[PDB]
């Protein structure tokens, strides 16, 4: 009861660690006991690597079952295998003019071409887009309305040490679940790869509660809910370096140093079990993994960086967006109709995603095709080749045509698509316009090699009778650097990328173009999509990036001030049990500064409102601060500074302690208060 | 002048923040006024890089001649390129009954085989090792008592705010980079790798003097100091990765996280430039890079973890033995002679290393020569072999016979000749001992396949006509077993393995090798031997893995106690300079925390002696504390803690803030002091 946090109320990281090191003692000490006590201090003492385990494992099968539903009912969207049902488009058209796989059309219509066909799978596609959508938000409307968004700003702020109760419980890990896979399926612009750190989390936190040591505690379960999110990175795109670097740079708070080889672990084993969910034999790493085997040039090297700033542009565009039309689905009527701008959004992706091939093709999906440079066999529009490079012809000219128009529906769409109450991620969407932007920017450049070979760019670097430009690496560079530019990650990015698509022979044009998108994007700001929904959702978030500039003291930001009512303190004996009831009743606050008399003001200690309203209430049921005696409660060292303090100091103390409240006194006397809102009130 | 810090004392981090952060205000501010200000702020930004850029060149190329050096020196101890001096062994009978490669004995007596050339060349080795022995510490007494000893404790110590003036200047590193080169040539039971770790740092701290952001702040030369640690871990293993763990692990104290890229950055062009010193087209790694194809069973991992408890017995036993020498080298007229010390221990291990080759035989080149398993054309006494297993014979019983005394007379020489003074480390003598005991227990694991393949154990793993037994692998396991062992390493030992030794294959025995040694260890005492170094040397470090179990608030801790002297407090206006210079004059306090007046006892602020000192001679060339006015000095902000508070919190403010010293009070009361150095003692 006493010591229970509220709801949307941050942590006292120190008094976490103050009790974990008063159950430790405890524990330690029952420990020379007998035998039996040894053995339960070992396994206390694994309890955290049991954790870790566990949700990796979780990890990789939620993961696992994601990936198979999506890629069924993604192509359930478009026909379905008649031979066996549980079969999608891959399975049933390569496992044996395939009389298995039929569409709609010969369904309804009874003729696999016509115009009559066309028109008539167009509707179905669209209809099942809407159906899938509408489940999806219907779905998470009514049991779990936390599933929605990628939830990796509130699993940030989660590990800040703010709260959220059933933003990582059991109803939200199922809803989340089913409605990625219903929305990841609804042709929506939006990824389940990001939205995979969050039901990571939801898995760890739900298994913090098999462990009196994680359930009871609020820091041990930050440890695991950051292990959970390396474990969820690694699961999304199968890099557990990356994964772990991501937890370090964007969403960890408090790292220990010790969690390192917990996070690592998570993330290994949620990579080992997501590989060992093959059950048809996949060799694809991940659904997007692609190889590289090519070489690229210094020349080469220009355009990398003209991606950089392309998807340094856009990422800032999208942060200058996306927020701007967020706030105003906020606060507008737009914010009381989720389901029917859900709906609205999923007709018009259908409608405008079927006549596109590439649009039409799911977008993770669509970024493995972009990847992957042209093949002998290949005779798609992508590739449609009529010296050392392949001809051209006019399939090759309006594959940009078209290609150019995907990018621009899916930049415009995910703006829109991005915040919306159904679980979306900004991780494929993002790679997808990264992607044709780099495999326009590839083949306009091959183009140029083919025609203007004669000039010394490429007289020199390109071999003669041998392909030089590598649409594919070009691809991947526009992904990395919109990534980047839109996440404003630097080297968990450019290992995420790494290790999604083995070689070292591109981290030079990775790291140029992941450094250059974030150069441009911190030129029109420098928070990244995270820190900008952070912001906007108003989560008290304490971002170290963020520079005190302002020279201010502890004076300034202390309150009450002048205007703001007396500072409320308590006493020790003149006070009585009504007193307190009635100015508890009276005031919003959490807590008590404690001195002796009025006119004394000297700082005893502090007590918390939640504290003293459990422990007034059991003593009713079943005043003397100093040795109703409540001093059991009381906080004896509450942390003080002096009012010439620089809040750069004040807000490092709540950086690194994790302090929730600082009072301030001068030279010896209480004067004011400063909560971890306060400061950022200040800042605001 | 104000603000610098003396010998031996440690850092008040929150201070050097605070002014880092007053340089950024005002070069931020000046950067406003035109286009050179905005240059000279690139400039400063982009100074964080440069020292690093400059550090890992410097690193790569001292470690390239170093190495280059001691390979010419240890091979001038055996014989001479009469063709071309500047060769050694390897070059010198490669580069074509070698005619140009003479040893001493055909020389000096004219034959080059009979007893008396055997004698001769015995004495001769003798000689030229006792001559770069004593050379070396002659050299490191008369010119630079720094560059004695790993330097590994004491760059930890001085990345925990310590200061030790020279440790790290340029006489201390021309003078660790001679005498390096004389003692790894001296034969003595020492390494290179780890003195590289202070080598490299000793660039560190000499380019920071090129910058004002470096030189005036210390905070910014411990991140630049934290850089060049790693640099210095990646130049002497070749590993990038491992060496920015070991900097996370085992030496860096404080990490802001981002220079995680700084370090990494060193650590990569430090492995470039070592690379790119190839004069002579060496295509191994490092001159102990040892490459695996072969597999494992799991059979094999139950010695791989017998090995993990020998290493970690050893480990602990050393330092069990190696301090309890230390002690008695430093209470006993042992430290009044270091020169005749080194001479003795150069002259014994010359004289029992010449008789058995693996002892003669340079322990880097032992180690390179453990690691490669037996070749089909390797017919040396390692490898004398006469179904899937060889044939053996006498010569793998000898081989086994001499190994054995190898091992020992590493382990009781390695014991002797650590703490010494001349540069000396604990890498290659460590990974020796384990290698020795890891291909011993190979060949017996192979001829015991061999002898007895027909029982389960072998008849099922080990294929017919095939050799399944790797000693190679178990010298490398047994490797990296004692070096954990030792120095208490888990995942950066590993991982510095891993890349030292390309290939994942053997990533399950390390790992179960290096756990089990450290958890063996841990049975005798659970601090590395550079910690166990940090201790007997008596530093001022704080180690974060120590838990202050005592149940002790700072009211136990802080100083005066009753039997101490009143607590040296200050006044407003009451005192004058005589005052304070007698207070100043006749106490060794380094600070001085300021009150109004005597009876009120209400805490103001802190002085510091060498700023009141410096303010003071200023003063008089050229007493108000409130608004001789000195409050200019004064510090507004001094921490103080409630005597209630439990000393956890303290030492966590410490251990996250970086402060030398916090006040203590009760209930708005000055009553007591703690620095950093007090709760060690209490510690103690
Ligand atoms: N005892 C007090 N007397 C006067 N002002 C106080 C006192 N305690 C807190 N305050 C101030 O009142 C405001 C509300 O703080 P409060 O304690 O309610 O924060 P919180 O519970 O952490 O936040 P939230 O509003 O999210 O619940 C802040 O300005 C805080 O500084
Ligand atoms: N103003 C003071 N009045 C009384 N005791 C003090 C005062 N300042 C420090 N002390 C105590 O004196 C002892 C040494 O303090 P001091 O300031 O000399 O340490 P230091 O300079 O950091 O250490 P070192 O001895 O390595 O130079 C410690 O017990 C410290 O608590
Ligand atoms: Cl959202
Ligand atoms: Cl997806
Ligand atoms: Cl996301
Ligand atoms: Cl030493
Ligand atoms: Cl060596
Ligand atoms: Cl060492």
């Amino acid at each position: 009861g006493v010591g229970t946090y509220d709801d949307f109320h941050t942590i006292d990281w120190v008094r976490e660690k103050c009790k974990d090191r008063e159950r430790h003692r405890r524990i330690n000490s029952k420990k020379k006991e007998s035998a039996w006590e040894m053995t339960k201090s070992l396994y206390d003492a694994w309890s955290g690597w049991l954790v870790v385990t566990l949700t990796g494992l979780a990890s990789g099968a939620l993961a696992g079952l994601i990936d198979i539903a999506a890629d069924w009912m993604t192509d359930l969207k478009e026909g379905i295998c008649l031979s066996a049902l549980w079969y999608n488009h891959e399975q049933c058209c390569w496992g044996s003019k395939c009389p298995q796989w039929k569409t709609w059309a010969e369904l309804i219509i009874g003729q696999a071409e016509g115009p009559g066909s066309y028109i008539m799978n167009y509707i179905m596609y669209i209809f099942w887009a809407l159906s899938f959508a509408f489940l999806a938000v219907s779905l998470v409307k009514v049991f779990a309305p936390y599933a929605c968004g990628s939830g990796i700003p509130e699993i940030k702020t989660i590990l800040s040490g703010f709260i959220i109760r059933g933003y990582l419980g059991k109803w939200t890990l199922m809803i989340k679940t089913i409605t990625l896979v219903l929305a990841v399926a609804s042709g929506l612009s939006l990824g389940k790869e990001g939205p995979l750190v969050h039901v990571a989390c939801c898995c760890g936190n739900i298994f913090s509660y098999l462990f009196p040591k994680y359930s009871t505690n609020e820091a041990k379960k930050r440890e695991v809910l950051s292990a959970a999110s390396a474990a969820g990175v690694s699961v999304a795109f199968g890099a557990p370096i990356g994964g772990v670097l991501f937890s370090l740079e964007e969403v960890s708070y408090y790292f220990p140093l010790k969690t390192l080889w917990r996070s690592f672990f998570a993330a290994l084993v949620a990579a080992f079990v997501l590989r060992s969910i093959n059950p048809f034999g996949n060799s694809r790493l991940v659904l997007f993994y692609v190889e590289y085997h090519t070489p690229w040039y210094l020349f080469e090297l220009f355009p990398f960086i003209l991606l950089g700033v392309f998807g340094g542009l856009w990422g800032a565009f999208f942060i200058r967006a996306n927020i701007a039309w967020c706030r105003r689905r906020k606060s507008t009527k737009f914010g009381k109709y989720p389901v029917l701008e859900v709906i609205i959004v999923a007709a018009i992706t259908a409608v405008i995603a079927f006549p596109n091939p590439y649009t039409r093709l799911n977008t993770s999906e669509l970024i493995k095709e972009l990847f992957t440079d042209c093949g002998p066999l290949e005779s798609s529009s992508l590739c449609d080749y009529r010296i050392p490079d392949r001809p051209a012809g006019v399939g090759v000219y309006s594959a940009i045509w078209q290609l150019c128009l995907a990018l621009i529906f899916k930049i415009i769409m995910t703006v829109f698509t991005f915040g919306i109450k159904v679980p979306s991620g900004l991780f494929i969407p993002s790679m997808a316009i990264g992607a044709i932007a780099g495999r326009i920017v590839g083949i306009a450049v091959e183009q140029l090699a083919y025609y203007h070979h004669d000039w010394f760019i490429f007289k020199e670097w390109c071999e003669v009778g041998a392909d030089c430009i590598t649409p594919g690496l070009y691809a991947m560079v526009g992904a990395a650097a919109c990534l980047g530019g839109v996440t404003r990650m630097t080297v968990s990015l450019v290992v995420i990328v790494f290790e999604l698509t083995g070689g070292l022979e591109y981290i030079v044009p990775l790291m140029a173009a992941v450094m250059t998108s974030k150069w441009v994007g911190d030129a029109f700001g420098r928070e990244g999509i995270y820190e900008a929904h952070i912001r906007l959702n108003g989560y008290p978030f304490l971002d170290a990036k963020e520079e005190f500039t302002h020279t201010t003291l502890a004076a300034d930001v202390m309150r009450p001030r002048r205007s703001d009512p007396p500072l409320a303190v308590l006493t020790q004996d003149n006070m009585t049990v009504d007193d307190i009831e009635n100015m508890i009743n009276e005031t919003s606050y959490n807590g008590f500064p404690v001195i002796m008399s009025k006119e004394s003001q000297r700082l005893v200690g502090f007590a918390l409102r939640r504290d003293l309203t459990i422990a007034i209430e059991s003593a009713r049921k079943k005043v003397c601060f100093a040795q109703l005696k409540l001093r059991s409660i009381l906080d004896m060292s509450p942390f003080t500074v002096t009012d010439h303090t620089p809040m750069e100091i004040v807000v490092d103390i709540f950086r690194k302690l994790g302090l929730r409240q600082c009072l301030v006194t001068h030279n010896g006397r209480l004067l004011g208060i400063i909560t971890k809102k306060d400061i950022l009130r200040h800042m605001a």
